[PDB]
């Protein structure tokens, strides 16, 4: 099968705007995105802490990620799309933090061997939500990591961009426990990235 690559922006933006007004979010749905895109390191964070487990959190959360997840009821993408996503080293693991990258900001292509043994040809389970983009856009440049997500039709994907209190991401939000196949692991031409495919689950 395919997966639509968005190419450009006003393309993207356009697509995801149009999704974005069949929602109908509600009032509380709407104010936990919002919130979300503010604070997503926190709430991802204590998700994968407690690996989904959110008895413990305080109500406001609770109520909070519940909202999310139920707002992905109303966020199907309506064809296979492809997302992009930029991670730090220790998105492969603590091993990787403060080895990944040797000084040229070129990444050591030992630690990049390491990374494919552990990670290729095999699933990964994420407990918190998946910030993507409908493109490879510039905020995650600086990044040594780059997936590139394959999202079949009808799987549950929100364009939460129009909401977001941040600018220029182009952002598509993916469900909390989501499943991913590591498909293929490669350096980028100028060796300062690891480009990643993924299919999701």
């Amino acid at each position: 099968n395919t997966y639509q690559e968005f190419t450009n922006i006003d393309q993207a933006k356009a697509w995801g705007n149009a999704q974005y007004k069949k929602y109908g979010l509600s009032k509380s749905e709407k104010e936990a995105i919002v919130s979300y895109t503010k604070s997503a390191s926190e709430i991802n964070g204590k998700l994968r802490q407690n690996k989904g487990v959110i008895n413990g959190f305080p109500s406001n959360l609770i109520k909070q990620v519940e909202l999310l997840d139920k707002s992905f009821n109303k966020m199907k993408t309506p064809e296979n799309i492809m997302l992009f996503r930029g991670d730090d080293p220790a998105y492969l693991g603590t091993e990787f933090q403060n080895t990944l990258l040797n000084s040229n900001g070129t990444i050591n292509k030992t630690a990049f061997e390491k990374a494919k043994a552990k990670f290729l040809n095999k699933d990964r389970l994420e407990y918190g939500y998946i910030s993507t983009s409908l493109m490879n856009v510039s905020q995650f440049a600086g990044r040594p990591i780059i997936t590139k997500f394959k999202v079949a039709k009808g799987s549950k994907a929100g364009y939460i961009d129009p909401i977001s209190a941040f600018a220029g991401q182009l952002e598509m939000l993916l469900p909390r426990h989501s499943t991913y196949h590591i498909d293929d692991m490669r350096l980028s031409s100028d060796g300062k990235q690891i480009i990643i495919t993924a299919t999701m689950m």
